[PDB]
């Protein structure tokens, strides 16, 4: 079983342009009376949740460009800019919401249709400090719109994520904590296919299994309803 990482580049945008389509689907549900209501992200109403995922589409449009131009441009101009600029959109009507968002998406998928095949490997820097190849734009986006989707407070789950992409997050996630020593003993298990995704390593082991959706719902800090604990009683998992 295979990660998203694996994937021919093609099979990849078909994720990502599915998992926006998804989200959009979701954004269409809500009305736009309730925008300003909270989202499922504590601290953020639905406005800011919609203005994160265009602000993104944008950021990533920016490693396309360094990608395809081979001149730095990071995702973000700083910390500050990136929090800056969501607060602002926080506050936009709610049609004027949608546009930006309907636009950054066309905007980044032209960006990557006409991303040459060289500038596909070529190197960039995540906000987070990762040196990957500007094809990881593709995962980074699908991250979010599939993750995301379920944000929004509509009818999306995390069972509606391809499974491609849920293997690779949980993955993803565990190695995170692993890199930062986080979740010592800890170890998600994918009980119907006996995968295990452990943390850093620890003298007391704590195994916190369900679906595979389950676990990385759970790993992703949205909710421990569907996993169960070997000790009876789930702890709440490190930061993501
Ligand atoms: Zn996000």
């Amino acid at each position: 079983m295979t990660t998203f990482h694996d994937l021919p580049l093609e099979e990849r945008l078909t994720l990502a342009r599915l998992g926006t389509s998804h989200y959009s689907r979701q954004l269409s549900l809500v009305d736009n009376a309730e925008f300003g209501e909270h989202s499922l992200l504590e601290g953020w109403t639905r406005s800011h949740l919609i203005a994160h995922v265009a602000y993104n589409a944008i950021a990533l449009c920016n490693l396309m460009h360094w990608a395809n131009t081979g001149e730095e441009t990071p995702m973000y101009v700083s910390p500050e800019a990136r929090n800056e600029e969501i607060a602002y959109g926080s506050t936009l009507n709610p049609d004027a919401l949608r546009n930006l968002h309907e636009h950054s998406v066309a905007r980044l998928d032209v960006a990557w249709r006409e991303t040459s095949e060289d500038a596909w490997s070529h190197e960039v820097l995540t906000a987070q400090g990762r040196t990957v190849p500007a094809s990881e734009t593709l995962w980074m986006r699908s991250r979010e719109v599939w993750i995301h989707a379920v944000d929004l407070g509509a009818v999306a789950t995390f069972g509606d994520i391809p499974e491609v992409i849920l293997r690779t997050l949980a993955a993803e996630i565990t190695q995170k904590w692993t890199s930062q020593g986080a979740g010592e003993g800890l170890v998600l298990l994918d009980e119907p296919s006996s995968t295990r995704y452990p943390a850093a390593p620890g003298q007391d082991e704590v195994v916190v299994s369900g679906s595979l959706a389950g676990i990385v719902r759970y790993a992703a800090g949205r909710g421990s309803d569907g996993v169960t604990s070997s000790t009876g009683e789930v702890p709440e998992p490190p930061r993501w």
